[PDB]
């Protein structure tokens, strides 16, 4: 198919670059991946309905005003190709590294960069994103836990099944906040930094594929995930969500299981097996 999109792209924009452009056709849409702009070409006309649902997330996200970039499309969404295709800007920079981020030289910055993204998600407009973004729904942690019995209980171990059904218990025990925007995957690599005379700058955020309408504490979990207790510790005393941990501990109870579960309901092997490492046995 990939010399048909290659062609539709040439012919849609004449200069693109498409040697040492990347490429991931995975299970709904194909990606070009050139130099300042990616190509999403999807595969069946029911998929295409994606297309406007990341130009309506993207703008929402965009209008928030975070302080750092985020994909802009380049292009109205077309019905061109297959099924149509959107062109977004590409943005530059690396994920940050755990040893990357943690040097005392560098700990205060990254710690402020992490706090002005967050603190702008947290101060959100939440009546215009709750209109376009998915909402944090009361029923999320019983739907998670149900799912997590029905699908890993039967792998693990006894004590295994004690310590998921504690974890589960403190994310269904959270009362229910819908306050700010989430990313849903902060501090993955879709979270873009660049080296800025010599020091760290978050420069880009990519993938508000599960961005919603949500709680504030749920990213601090997963920069606390990604990046030890020193550094959320110092986010955390820069936002004043020192009330926040009780409910960072709970989400990051679930990350383990989130993987299992994610692993098979996709069926990535690696992911799968790893999650449970600690729900079993050596
Ligand atoms: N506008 C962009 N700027 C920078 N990198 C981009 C941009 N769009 C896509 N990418 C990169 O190319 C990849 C294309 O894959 P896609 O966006 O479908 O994500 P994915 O990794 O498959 O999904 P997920 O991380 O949500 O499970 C992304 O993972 C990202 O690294």
């Amino acid at each position: 198919t990939l010399s048909h999109l290659v062609d539709v792209v040439r012919r849609a924009h004449p200069d693109v670059d498409l040697e040492g452009a990347g490429v991931h056709s995975g299970q709904f849409h194909d990606v070009l991946i050139a130099r300042d702009r990616v190509f999403r070409f999807p595969k069946t006309a029911g998929a295409a309905a994606e297309l406007p649902g990341r130009v309506a997330v993207l703008t929402a996200v965009d209008a928030v005003e975070l302080g750092v970039g985020v994909p802009v499309p380049l292009s109205e969404v077309r019905d061109g190709g297959p099924h149509g295709f959107l062109v977004l800007s590409r943005l530059h920079g690396t994920p940050l590294e755990r040893g990357d981020a943690t040097s005392p030289e560098v700990i205060d910055v990254v710690a402020a960069e992490f706090a002005r993204v967050l603190r702008a998600m947290a101060g959100a407009d939440v009546e215009k994103l709750r209109l376009v973004l998915p909402v944090a729904d009361a029923g999320r942690w019983r739907g998670f836990a149900g799912r997590v019995r029905a699908t890993l209980f039967p792998l693990m171990s006894e004590d295994g099944r004690a310590r998921a059904e504690r974890e589960l218990a403190a994310a269904v025990a959270m009362d229910h906040v819908a306050t700010g925007l989430v990313h849903g995957d902060l501090g993955g690599e879709n979270v873009l930094w660049q080296q800025v005379e010599e020091l760290p700058r978050l420069t880009g955020i990519v993938d508000w594929d599960e961005a919603k309408v949500g709680d504030p504490a749920e990213d601090l979990a997963a920069v606390g995930a990604s990046y030890g207790p020193e550094l959320v510790e110092r986010v955390v005393a820069l936002l004043g969500a020192g009330d926040l941990w009780p409910r960072i501990r709970a989400y990051q109870g679930t990350f383990a299981l989130q993987q299992a579960l994610a692993g098979a309901e996709d069926g990535d092997d690696e992911e799968l097996e790893d999650g449970l490492t600690a729900y079993r046995k050596l």
